[PDB]
């Protein structure tokens, strides 16, 4: 809006922005009837007399070829009078301030969805300067032209008669608030907005002209950041020079910061990770033949760098940023600060390849803030709610405690800050190590919702193993090929037996878990014989090597080798797993892992890491 | 949900808890065909063909008197077998958590709005306890009963066996990033649940019993706290000796803590509160005859506490907190930190009266975060969205600038997250002193919209004194009864016109501001004659005591004496004032605050503030 304001006793001079909506007081300081005459470029809605509810409003079809070029012309008449005479000059100008609102590659309120609106930032956190330890947004300089392709368009246009800078001033600001979460940079880079300065004059001529800035986020969403950053023009009438500038127009944009978000299992891989580690040659030759099976490059961290940590699955996560200008993968690196320490900031973080991370770095960490606690599940509808992207699933205790371990609370909130991929707790805590991928993974499937849900279960191993000895093998050997153990003893241990009746009790809890937030029924979901032991603290560690944690590569799955009772040339739980789902087109190679990775408490999916294709979905079309 | 799991080489003892979907696993264990016979009490939904298809359901009547005293008969059958039998013994118990969740003083998410739903916590930010310092929420003790009233009830109902808790326990829980701002005391105080503390045993005999609960909230919502506590209910069962706890059934209330909430000048007032002062006998007196004339007790703080501090409009603003149950007064008390400083924390903090602050107490402190900064308008429907308790509005710059000022961030930041009066950001940064009070107050109507806004106006007191010059005064004298001016010199004084241009300018950008945030059409506004002057930074002062700067008692004003041109026995200004406020019903006293407020930059308004009556209408059915 804005009131211009015209007196008989002085002419006034005005501006009107394209787009805007004009109005005229004409009563104020009327002096009974009056008439509205207007130059051709001024289009006038509403012989009219002076009632205080009279409506008088201004348009302009096109920007001013010099000051004043429109005019109005407001005379007020009446019963016997001549007219008295009140004029107004206009100057018609366009002030545009773009972005990609529409979010194609091109109200200033954002909105989720298909028919949402407004634009995208990325986070600048990757590293495309060559021989450089920090983020390129830790610093207000553009180095590398390569640089620009992260940042987002933002064009100020202008079409203004010649000598109109003369008398105003554009400047482009962000609320204070913000300037720690955005950096600006004006286009032929030197910066215009940023962490030290909120506002700055932009030198325009008159004309027409046009006018590029690249703008950068330097914060993801979190606690404290909802995530939306607003820059704003404001067009200063600075033509009394006693007189501060006042302000004639303003205008903005509202950009969104993207989340990060998770590839699930389910996602085609594009590139693997482990350590090369002492006596490990065999783990090591195992999964570069199932990586070339499946297409993906290969990573491996050597022993110097290691610092002799194994555990390739804890230290990081492997995820990915998104705008539709530029697409990317991010790591968020675990607090755990282990051996492995180094490897997401060094050999990780780089050209095309983001960074963060969270919680506290000198200590204060459970090892549930271990990344083997952290997946996503595959996208799933529930009860009507689509979770286009997945949801996020962590493992914690069913409650607090002074014995009980959780995720850190700024991990917990950054991702549920992210929004996107709603997290959703799960009980992990009954288990030794404490991680969500010990009794779950996803693989997947030809049908259905296209994936399986693969739980532990000590049940279906109790039904195998009593299934072989009513065959007749009770006398076969877990742990052929360490003390071996009879079918036959394995099922009449009875304390072994309590012990798989607890664990059963925990996983179910999470089954249903499952079941209602992800929106599951019992045919999406198989169980994979599994036998546990309850040991330090009543917590719970693998009998035998954890199939259920396992490396998904499309279709090739590694999974640990059990060892299991040997039945007709063959490990019987090699052959029911394979009977599980080779019916689904998976292909299961058993990977010997045993006093590599599973004499250590852990297992294949734990000894490595997988970065995945991101989702054709963008995430900004859902509706959290 | 829950799994019963159940096999024919063992009977198996599970618990339902009613109101929850029991299944049945049947096939897991199972040795064709089934059918199944329960006991009277449970009933089964579902001579039946062994197709992992097959959902067989659970659902128990009544609470057992009983362990096991229900039952399930599985029978495993075929074409030519006798059958293998499987039993299930169940036990029924209910265990409700219940609170005040429709909102009447008596799914697991809180909901807003009149169909809505979820139970409301108080901050229990008041000093009910005699002599004392602290407010009643800093320590972990309810010394008076009293004080329970500020809480919200919670109760526990079971309804279980006698020998029920031989084998289960309850635990009451909070998350740890909520213990520390609620706390829960069971009752007949000693707590249960709190900031040291996020769970505990409960102690509750089998049969029929109930369980009450009182919570309090420590945290009003802000930044970083939405405003949501979870508290759970879950029951363990601790049987077997060796193994750990298993969870069987968890349940929760969800709480909303109270937003603090502001109250307009259209709210009929109900406590008045000034400063004595030096010379300044007869503005106190003034004061006390209009609240008599209003019905408000009065109070005053002297000038022994003062520290020579008049300025009561500044250090405080007296809002109130709303719950079913008990709605109660809260003194929101600026960082400002002047002479006026101690009075909130010592004298209108106290038995029902609540206390909150925030931001930086030892400075850093801008003048716009004094709260003459800090108003409300009244309720207000804007393009179709209801804003039920008024919008609130501070003011700002139109930019951040190295030269410009802001309310405190922490402020800001609060009041937003009030979210239940959607703040608006008005600009007063052109002012000296720097306050919405200075350009803007409302004031109660009996049509339209049942109000007005009033703005000050230069253009009104231009018009206005014109008129009088036409009418042959311009040798009337403004400051009649300090160096006096004519009228045809005020008039002709071109320098003050430019002045008076640019406040216009000013005022007109928020009046725009708020015709369109607020809802307004011209016909909800007023303008008061009111010049301006600019002194040091080309900062704007009232040229004569402020008028619009008024304090609002129901109907009856208390505006400050202009002491303008005197014509036929009066100030015009008086005279012109009166005219637009006398047909609305209003009853306009005119205060002499000239020596003693006006030339310290401020007046009536700013030397006072108002308690007020919340809104009938519940912040809970809003839905922002
Ligand atoms: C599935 C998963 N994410 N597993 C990680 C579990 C492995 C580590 N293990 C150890 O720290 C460990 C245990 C025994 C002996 C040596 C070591 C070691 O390599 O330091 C864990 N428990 O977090
Ligand atoms: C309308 C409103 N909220 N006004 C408050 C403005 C008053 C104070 N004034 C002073 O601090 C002042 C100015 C000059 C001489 C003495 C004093 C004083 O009492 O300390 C303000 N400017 O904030
Ligand atoms: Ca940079
Ligand atoms: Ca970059
Ligand atoms: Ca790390
Ligand atoms: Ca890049
Ligand atoms: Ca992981
Ligand atoms: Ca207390
Ligand atoms: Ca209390
Ligand atoms: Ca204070
Ligand atoms: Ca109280
Ligand atoms: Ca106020």
């Amino acid at each position: 809006g804005t009131l211009i304001r015209v007196t008989p006793e002085q002419p006034t001079h005005a501006v009107c922005v394209l787009g805007t909506l004009t109005q005229l007081d004409i009563c104020s300081s009327a002096p009974t009837s009056f008439s509205i005459n207007a130059s051709p470029g001024v289009v006038v809605d509403i012989t009219w007399p002076l009632d205080p509810g009279v409506e008088v409003t201004l348009t302009m079809k096109a920007a001013s070829g010099s000051t004043g070029d429109q005019k109005v012309q407001i005379s007020y008449y009446g019963p016997k009078t001549p007219p008295v005479k009140a004029l107004l000059y206009l100057t018609a100008v366009e002030i545009s301030l773009c972005a990609d609102i529409t979010r194609t590659g091109k109200q200033r309120t954002w909105t989720w969805g298909p028919c949402g609106q407004g634009a995208i930032l990325l986070v600048n956190c990757d590293r495309d300067n060559l021989e450089s330890s920090a983020m390129d947004c830790e610093d207000d300089e553009v180095l590398d032209s390569e640089d620009l392709q992260d940042m987002s368009l933002m064009t100020l246009s202008t079409k203004t008669p010649k000598d109109f800078f003369t008398n105003h001033t554009l400047v482009l600001h962000v609320a204070r608030s913000e300037m720690d979460k955005v950096r600006v940079f004006q286009a032929t880079c030197s910066v215009v907005l940023g962490p030290k300065w909120p506002s700055h004059y932009l030198m325009v001529p008159g004309g027409k002209h046009n006018m590029d800035f690249y703008v950068e986020a330097l914060a993801f969403p979190d606690t404290d950041f909802p995530g939306l950053i607003t820059l704003t023009i404001s067009l200063l009438d600075t033509s009394n020079l006693e007189l501060p500038e006042a302000v004639v127009f303003q205008d903005s944009v509202v950009f969104r910061v993207a989340p990060w978000i998770m590839t699930p299992n389910t996602q085609p891989p594009q590139e693997v990770y482990a350590c090369s580690i002492f006596e490990n040659e065999d783990f090591l030759k195992s999964v570069t033949t199932l990586a070339m099976k499946a297409k993906c490059k290969l990573t491996i961290c050597p022993e110097e760098e290691n610092m002799d940590d194994q555990w390739m699955q804890d230290e990081m996560e492997i995820g990915y940023i998104q705008a539709p200008h530029k697409t990317l993968p991010v790591v968020f690196d675990s607090p755990r600060n282990r051996g492995l320490k180094e490897f997401p900031i060094k050999r990780v973080m780089g050209p095309d390849f983001g960074y963060v991370t969270r919680g506290p770095q000198t200590g204060g960490i459970s090892g549930l803030d271990s990344f083997g606690n952290l997946e996503v599940s595959p996208p799933v509808t529930v009860r009507g709610k689509e979770y286009p992207l997945g949801r996020i699933l962590f493992g914690d205790s069913c409650y607090p405690s002074n014995d009980s371990r959780q995720m850190h609370q700024a991990l917990q909130d950054f991702l549920s800050a992210q929004q996107v991929q709603a997290p959703v707790k799960l009980y992990s805590d009954w288990l030794s190590v404490g991680h969500v991928d010990e009794f779950l993974s996803f693989v997947p499937a030809p049908d259905r919702k296209g994936f399986r849900l693969l739980l532990a279960s000590p049940r279906s191993c109790y039904k195998l193993f009593q299934e072989q000895q009513n065959e007749g093998h009770g006398e076969a050997l877990l742990f052929e090929g360490k003390k071996q153990q009879k079918i036959k003893n394995i099922l009449s241990n009875k304390t072994l037996r309590e012990h798989n009746s607890f664990v059963e009790r925990c996983i179910d809890w999470n089954r249903e878990l499952l079941k209602r937030e992800l929106g599951l029924a019992e045919s999406d979901i198989i169980d994979i014989p599994q036998l546990f032991k309850l040991k330090e603290f009543s917590k719970a560690e693998a009998f035998f090597p954890n199939m259920v944690n396992m490396l998904v590569l499309g279709k090739h799955l590694g999974i640990p080798k059990p060892f299991g009772p040997v039945i007709n040339g063959r490990c019987c739980l090699e052959e029911k797993v394979c009977s599980l789902l080779e019916p689904l087109g998976l292909q299961c190679t058993f990977i010997n892992d045993f006093f590599t990775y599973h004499i250590r408490h852990g297992e294949v999916h734990c000894g490595t890491n997988v970065r995945r294709k991101p989702f054709s979905f963008k995430w900004w079309n859902m509706v959290p």
